[PDB]
Order: C-alpha cells, then structure tokens, then sequence
C-alpha cells in the first residue's frame, strides 16, 4: 500500500537523508512516498521519521540517526499491520 | 530505565487504557511511568501511545486499539535501544 514517509533532519544531513530514502524507495517500490524536511531547529545528532498509511496507521520515531529511526518505524508499522 | 508513556484516548476508553497500563506496569516494573490522556477529539476507534525515554528515544504510535499501539511502540523502542 501507500506509505507517506517524512524524514525530518537538520539541514546539514539532507544529503544523507535523500540517499537513504533512495535505497528504501528502490527496495520498497513505488508505494513509498518519502520526503526530506529541512528543519534548522532539529538536532544534527538525532534522526526523526514519521510515516502514515492510507489505512490510518501512523508512527513517529526519534533515534540517534536516520537509518535506525526508519527501520524502527517500519518495525512498528509491520506490528500494527498484523496484530 | 525510565520510560514515560502516554496513552491518548477518547474519554469513553479511559477505563480500558488504565487497566492496560496496569498490566504493563506490573510486567515492566517501576521504570514505566504511564498516564492516560482524555482527549474528546480522539477517535474512539483508534489507539494512540507516545513514549519517551530519558535517553532521548521517542515513539508515537497510532493503531486500531490501545494494546496494539503500545506493543508496536515498545517494538520500535526495542529496535532503537539496540541498533
């Protein structure tokens, strides 16, 4: 299904976040609609990802980098989609 | 460690949310500090849980009931605490 993903990042890490979104786009296919939000108030030392499905599931996940945040967020989404 | 948990629920489901927080308190011990937020704008058909550790990990999880939301939220927290 469609999953709308937002990577919210300090502007120094926009490149990082885009390259990561690129790997997950080509693994997860065309359902993944991801975008990078450039937030100067964001801590460069943390990652933050928000995802929303058209089914109404939502996860916000704040970790120490963007990749871990995302993986944890998809982990939680897999749980909700099954249980 | 300390985990601050918020169950945000329509006021009709406050009892449900408190009894659920009670089971997770006695399973997860005294580190779990959970509270019920009574939100009349919340859909009674969904669950929502937010957790925050003193380490800075945060997860917000919206599902179709409070138990699934919570389990998914702790699932994501376990991922962040390891990876």
């Amino acid at each position: 299904g469609k999953v709308v993903l937002d990577a919210v990042t300090h502007p120094s890490k926009i490149e990082e976040a885009e390259k990561l979104l690129e790997e997950y786009r080509e693994r997860l296919g065309g359902g993944l609609e991801g975008r990078v939000i450039a937030d100067p108030k964001a801590d460069p030392n943390t990652g933050n990802v928000h995802l929303k499905t058209e089914d109404g599931f939502e996860v916000d996940s704040t970790g120490k980098d963007i990749k871990t945040s995302l993986d944890a967020a998809l982990a939680a989404l897999e749980w909700l989609e099954h249980h």
